[PDB]
């Protein structure tokens, strides 16, 4: 029961649901950290949408220009 | 960048930074769904600790009783 999982401190580590369906940009950088081909890989994602890297709901496609994808993926790629 | 980011929506299925090292409780309901052996496998992680399920960040073993496992974990795989 919940109260015990609070009181035992569990709730530290653990949400009860995911509160976001995509996944966190910390773990994207982490994931594509060392990789040449990172930006053109995800700018692409961003821009055209696409699932099954990180589990089956798709990310749609994003109203975003070339450009912005380019720039989003750079920016996220630096997040730590 | 961020603001850029933020103004074209991305922020309502993406997180900057994970909030918590270990997975959600619905997500754990999803993966052992339909498992007899659910309580017992996790009444045992959540006692005695693990690693390698979800990620590389191990889970201390926890301060419960036996008792309190089997409960946490009964009560995680009713999450929805
Ligand atoms: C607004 C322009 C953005 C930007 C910059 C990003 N997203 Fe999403 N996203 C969502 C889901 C469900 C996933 C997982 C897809 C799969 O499992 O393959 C993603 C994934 C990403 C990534 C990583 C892509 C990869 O192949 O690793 C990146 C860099 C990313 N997104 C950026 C879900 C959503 C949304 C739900 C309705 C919305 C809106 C966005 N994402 C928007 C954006
Ligand atoms: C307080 C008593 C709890 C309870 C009920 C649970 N946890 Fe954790 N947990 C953490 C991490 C990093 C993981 C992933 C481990 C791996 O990758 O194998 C987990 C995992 C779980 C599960 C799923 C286990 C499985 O093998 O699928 C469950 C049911 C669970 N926990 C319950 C991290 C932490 C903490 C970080 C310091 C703390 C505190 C807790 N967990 C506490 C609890």
């Amino acid at each position: 029961n919940e109260q015990l999982a609070k009181q035992k401190g569990c709730m530290a580590c653990h949400d009860l649901k995911a509160k976001k369906v995509g996944p966190a940009y910390a773990d994207v950088a982490k994931k594509y950290a060392g990789r040449k081909d990172a930006v053109d890989y995800l700018a692409g994602k961003i821009k055209k949408g696409g699932s099954g890297v990180w589990g089956s709901v798709p990310m749609p496609p994003q109203n975003v220009t070339d450009a912005e994808a380019k720039q989003l993926a750079q920016w996220i790629l630096s997040i730590k």
